[PDB]
């Protein structure tokens, strides 16, 4: 349970940098060189989380390994400015910076352990015996090579590479964290400064935030690893609307929906000189081929029955083949109803189906009243050549090959024409 | 990164357990006996969760330690119904329960590491010198007997006091877990088996869960980390419920202030001859780049359609820099709006943007619509030069500079289109 605990605590440490930094601070969660690793425009901040809530006192022997790893780490990255910060709690030392003397780092690297000799103290302090490099060069030590290593850095005394003095002076601070309980208090804190209530923080915010800490901890590769406070903040923003709207629905009647759908589709239907595209599935509709002649002409007789008001024709894409549309033309001639499909014989013409009507407004004539053609690519461009003002999709219909941009996409979710002439204004009442 | 999936994966393991368990079965994360405690009316089932990612073949000495810690535990605990279960996941092993042989147990009773000889098959084996047993006992082992006690126990044929034939036969079983992408769709799908829907799981209820799992994982005390099922969903409805009665009420407040913002701002949009200014931040709208050109194409549908009565021509301002006002520019054009700018390149002209445009009542033409342009100096020494009846601001731009004396200033308060579209009473209904 400790662990674990000490892995909770790390990443709520991560989540309160990632909270407390700028919005150009690029912080790396599980980063290479420490537990946080947060990048600024010319200084790198690593920070090494550790939780000791079972020891009563800080003890210096309780910091040797990953004082020797930072250690380490500047030697090797001397020219680059890190800084590199110690997060550790104890429950009886006083929150804040704790310094660091130069005698204390001298006494971690005297320690009589074996790992952190043959690890981080032999390259601090590189052996002048090129037999204990030797040595220490081996991949696996027999006990008498780890004894006579260990008696030589104990009774021996090697020069220190690592500028303590500029190290400890410029990138390195030590700090004793905050309790874990006041981890979480401070993280809400923060989080509730962004802007969320805090019902919000301690039952989304705060578990969501922990949960996309601990997803980030656990992807091999590293850049994948780095987040920021923007990022974090759009993705709860995110959340919270969609379950906000998804609780909102799922409540209501089909009726109530229906009605409100109506109302948001109202306004852009009360206008006389607007052009109106119609992609259609008719296996999406119940009893398509029997209603969809007369669902035409209750439109045109709706929308498009003014010759001096009514100026766009509108068009209706189906999924289907050019027979069907063939035996759809034919049902529209025989109820003195006029449209154009494009197809002739089997093959579509660009400049039949794109010419605008003549109207002679003395005989109240208009040469066709509206297009019928199907889901075929040559439609499609000839669509994307005149682009609408509104585009209804009834049936989810594939619409990845039009041009969506700046046209008024409205999608429409019903299941026969009653609903369809409902949504379009065409009747009081289901 | 390896310790905190495994972690991750013990806590979707647990969470699983409960999820799969049934209402009369009490759990206990991290429990006395193993990582999982599933207590049942008269057998008590414990589960050791294991994570191997990062080994390409399952060996027997991976599951040294478990088994050792497992056989030690029910020499302890003979005349207990505790059935002891391992679950450890294998990239390359099958998924399901694998048969371990008394050979393999007796097998991982002759290792020859020091620990596992001093912690449990010491007591699983006892020595038959006495000598040995004393330096068991020995609560600091030096080296020299840790390499006696290795001897001895690799040399020694010991008996073994636990039944290693019932043990295997009753209370102990072995499984190769699932990974952990297909634990956490497992236990999403029992979640989904709740009757909780697929996007509420993604977004609130696995995440809750996990954090539930986590921090009854630390608790120190036994009886505090018992959990069930019912607990579980209790608290996740709970959740559900007041987080959607809050958000309910949230929309309900903001539609009451939206609504009286908008009854304050009827009475000066019914005006045909009104000249009116718009200074927006983009920044403040949420997908403005993708949603500019149709507000402005319903903005002039509505407010300058009418040739003969709407004579005044809006006026967009934006913080943006020269070449995003280019690219609407060019996006305007696109759609057939009709907009001038007053830049010609990346310098600002005084006479192409305090022009008036051209009306041709027969032919309905308008030279423009609306002029758009940057918040730069010389735009806003232009709009003080020709002052406005209405003045509004979106997003709380800086207008320190503009000349606001005699000059109506609407502040406006919004977070998307739809809301501005309300204010301006183009929408009915939000």
């Amino acid at each position: 349970d400790h662990t674990i605990k000490g892995f909770l605590y790390q990443f709520n440490k991560t989540l309160n940098s990632i909270l407390s930094s700028t919005d150009q601070d690029e912080i790396q969660i599980e980063g290479i060189i420490e537990d946080i690793d947060i990048k600024n425009s010319n200084i790198t901040n690593a920070i090494q989380c550790k939780y000791h809530e079972s020891k009563v006192r800080h003890n210096l022997s309780d910091i040797y390994k990953p004082i020797l790893q930072m250690l380490l780490h500047f030697l090797e990255n001397d020219s680059l400015n890190i800084k590199y910060a110690l997060y550790a709690y104890f429950p009886n030392e006083q929150v804040g910076v704790k310094e660091v003397t130069k005698s204390q780092i001298e006494e971690i690297l005297s320690s009589s352990n074996f790992d952190y000799i043959s690890k981080y103290i032999s390259k601090i302090k590189p052996p002048k015996e090129q037999i204990i490099k030797e040595l220490l060069g081996k991949t696996s030590k027999t006990t008498e090579d780890k004894t006579r290593i260990k008696k030589y850095y104990e009774t021996s005394k090697l020069e220190t590479i690592v500028d303590i003095d500029k190290f400890l002076r410029d990138h390195f601070v030590f700090e004793i964290g905050l309790s874990y309980e006041e981890l979480m208090n401070e993280t809400k804190n923060l989080l509730m400064k962004e802007g969320f209530s805090l019902e919000d923080v301690k039952d989304l915010f705060y578990p969501n935030s922990i949960q996309y800490i601990a997803e980030l901890s656990i992807l091999p590769e590293a850049e994948k690893r780095i987040s920021s406070k923007n990022k974090l903040i759009d993705y709860l923003k995110g959340n919270k609307k969609t379950a906000m709207s998804r609780w909102t629905s799922e409540v209501l009647t089909r009726k109530q929906l229906l009605k409100v759908r109506k109302n948001q589709l109202v306004p852009s239907l009360n206008i006389n000189s607007r052009s109106r595209y119609f992609i259609i599935d008719p296996d999406t509709i119940d009893n398509f081929d029997d209603e969809f002649i007369l669902f035409v002409k209750d439109y045109l007789d709706k929308y498009n029955s003014k010759i001096k008001l009514h100026t766009e024709t509108p068009c209706f894409i189906l999924k289907t083949d050019v027979n069907n549309l063939s035996e759809y033309h034919k049902r529209f001639v025989s109820r003195n109803i006029q449209i154009i499909t494009g197809y002739i014989g089997d093959t579509f013409y660009f400049k039949e189906f794109n010419k605008e009507p003549k109207r002679i407004i003395k005989d109240n004539w208009v040469e066709f009243k509206a297009r019928i053609s199907c889901n075929s690519d040559e439609v499609i461009k000839c669509i994307n050549y005149k682009k609408c003002d509104d585009l209804y999709i009834v049936g989810g219909v594939d619409v990845s090959l039009l041009d969506t941009a700046d046209v008024n996409i409205e999608n429409l979710e019903i299941n026969n024409f009653r609903e369809l002439k409902y949504l379009l204004s065409m009747l009081k009442e289901i």
